[PDB]
């Protein structure tokens, strides 16, 4: 890919996270708290899972950034509607307003419905996600192999502004309290 040059400053958006989520100062990286985190509900933030929005909203051009996700176990990355649903369960499909691909249990798969499998030589450790509004296409990226294509999702209904969308997934186990983090530019 030659995605680079669309790049993007993301920041998360501490109004929507969960409320077990911990944002650093600078909104570049997130990571599952061991309790509550002290703050008030509201109808933005995701009840269910350990989740959280972008603070930017996209509704035109291309857009790219990376996510670091060493030696996590589990977690969500891609994009999802800004009307997206907040409260109670829900799967991750684009039914359902979401364009994502996950790790989970020694798998990675895409947030279709139902799910489909990846084929990873490389375990990444940086994922690189691109949109092209116009176009209707999602794609991710291994920076750890060379730039090499994960998974597009083609011909989008995006049907509505887009954020940048996270899961630092659940620590039950745990072997998964790392954060996401936001890569530099
Ligand atoms: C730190 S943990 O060992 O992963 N326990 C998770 C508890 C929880 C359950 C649902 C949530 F929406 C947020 C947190």
């Amino acid at each position: 890919h030659h995605h680079h040059h669309h790049m993007v400053h993301i920041t998360l958006d501490r109004n929507t996270a969960n409320s077990w989520l911990i944002i650093s100062k600078d909104r570049r990286q997130v990571r599952m708290g061991d309790t509550h985190q002290n703050v008030s509900d509201n109808k933005e933030r995701f009840s269910n899972y350990p989740m959280v929005l972008g603070a930017q909203r996209f509704s035109s051009g291309k857009m790219y950034w990376e996510v670091d996700v060493t030696q996590k176990e589990a977690w969500d990355l891609g994009v999802c509607r800004d009307s997206v649903q907040r409260k109670g369960q829900f799967s991750l499909s684009p039914e359902n307003g979401f364009w994502t691909i996950w790790l989970w249990q020694d798998s990675y798969e895409a947030g279709t419905s139902p799910q489909t499998t990846l084929h990873i030589q490389v375990p990444p450790c940086q994922i690189g996600i691109f949109v092209d509004y116009e176009a209707g296409v999602v794609s991710f990226y291994n920076i750890t192999d060379h730039g090499s294509l994960i998974y597009t999702f083609s011909e989008c209904v995006f049907a509505g502004p887009l954020r940048p969308f996270f899961n630092v997934g659940f620590n039950y186990s745990g072997g998964n309290a790392a954060p996401l983090k936001l890569c530099p530019l």
